[PDB]
DNA sequence: TGCGACGGTCTGACGCTCTACACAGTGCCAGGGGGAGATAAACGAACGCTGAACGCTCCGG
């Protein structure tokens, strides 16, 4: 399932490569210790392999990855409650989810809502965020990365 | 009640000046009523314009 030399994406984090496999032990129970890193956060993540669909890592997705997040990139017909409190809880929650898809409505929404009226600088911090950790999973996904990846984007969200 | 001691309470604790200085860890947006500030009009008065008019010294045929 995982081997080294490989790429997998990590929640909050984006996608990472994978330096070795460590035998470290835990709470004195040895492990099948995974450690991988990012160039963003200069972070080491170390987590074992039993544990790894528990703690929510998930594989690169092939050709299938890109077809549905551009179709539901271009989905029209998308509502959202009038008070912005419902929209404010259910977006970072959405961004926790970690799935792709559910990230590229959220992110569809924010710009949409970003363009058209102009809403906030507060927010906009998250929504940096957002593309960048989309930009940086597409990298891999998509086998578009840095600014070939971003450049993708910006003849496809309209 | 008389006793001590235990306790809180409270106060200052000589004097200026050469010198002398400043001060820090945890949300967010939409809707709505005021008032300053730009626009064009408007009420009122006087400021120009029309040369005309009152009246003198004037060179004058």
């Amino acid at each position: 399932t995982f081997k080294v030399g490989d790429t997998v994406v990590y929640p909050h984090h984006g996608a990472a490569l994978i330096e070795a496999i460590e035998t470290r032990q835990i709470k004195g129970v040895d492990k099948t210790y995974l450690v991988l890193k990012v160039a963003q956060g200069d972070l080491t993540v170390r987590v074992p392999a039993d544990n790894a669909e528990f703690v929510g890592v998930r594989d690169v997705v092939g050709q299938d990855g890109l077809d549905r997040v551009f179709e539901v990139l271009r989905a029209p017909y998308a509502e959202e409650p009038t008070n912005w409190s419902r929209r404010y809880k259910a977006n970072l929650e959405k961004l926790a989810s970690g799935d792709v898809i559910k990230v590229a409505e959220v992110v569809r929404d924010l710009w949409r809502r970003e363009r058209e009226r102009g809403l906030s600088a507060g927010e906009k911090r998250m929504l940096a965020k957002a593309r960048q950790i989309l930009v940086s999973e597409l990298a891999l996904a998509e086998n578009t990365n840095e600014d070939k990846a971003e450049a993708l984007l910006d003849e496809v969200l309209a």
